[PDB]
């Protein structure tokens, strides 16, 4: 059950890192996340700054995101730098939960959920 | 693994256009969603007036559904005639936007507001 | 995709009752999901306090529940008694809405939905 459409990047993108959608010409465009926002979606993919790309979006249950810092399990989780993800305490800025644990720079396994885990 | 149900057509109901739930005896029903308004779910394929089918429902951040006008990248979108979707500027009656350009009777594809991510 | 972790049950957990995840030491822990409030899974099989236990969370848009209480077609649900599922008019409360019907103790199919139907 997959939905695809093709995208421009409007800056460079890197795999496994929260996604924007914009308005661009003609086309969307696709970039990180910006800090603290609600991502749109996810790559899985690397793409340079202009090009074009296929996004392929799946069923919504759980995402792998790098973890912009140090990851519990159980913490909840919003946009850090660079479309990572971070721990938060900002219920208007959780997408998500952790239920793995990932040091910085590790990927992350993470459900989404717009509500936080009671810790 | 899929919990899936099944649910009997309130009237003819076409493949790939929005659908509403709603109450019958012992049985959810569906049809195609009103005009304007915010529709549940899209149907996989025909299904005539009185007839079953199985819905099995996914939670997805992206639709695909026939365009029931000409669309552009970015218009948000409600629900127009015969369960199409089409562009519209009352906000209170969006459910998603296209992102990609669709001429009336092509597939578009969209992004909804009021996924898992809402 | 789906997610499978290991969990720790805070409680006696009985299948297919509604489920409360919170943040243990380093791990997730389960309970029953209490009354009135907004679950996060569906228990499928009984889970003794203390033990560990392996979840599988698939991306479902449906869940199957025991019924608290009897349960018609488009009732609004929410979290009863001991994990069950019941009929509810607490928009507040509401965490989907029946899609067939089930008496008390039955297996009840929902969609999920922060929204009545209609």
């Amino acid at each position: 059950m997959m939905v695809s459409f093709t995208a421009r990047a409007k800056s460079n993108v890197m795999a496994y890192r929260l996604l924007a959608y914009s308005q661009g010409d003609d086309i969307i465009e696709i970039s990180h996340a910006a800090e603290n926002t609600i991502p749109d979606y996810v790559a899985v993919k690397d793409v340079d700054k202009g090009d074009l790309t296929q996004v392929n979006m799946y069923p919504l249950a759980a995402w792998q995101v790098i973890a912009g810092s140090d990851i519990k399990v159980g913490d909840n989780l919003t946009t850090g730098k660079d479309g990572t993800a971070v721990p938060t305490d900002d219920p208007s800025t959780v997408f998500g939960y952790a239920v793995e644990e990932a040091q910085e720079g590790q990927l992350v396994t993470l459900v989404i959920s717009r509500s936080k885990l009671e810790h």
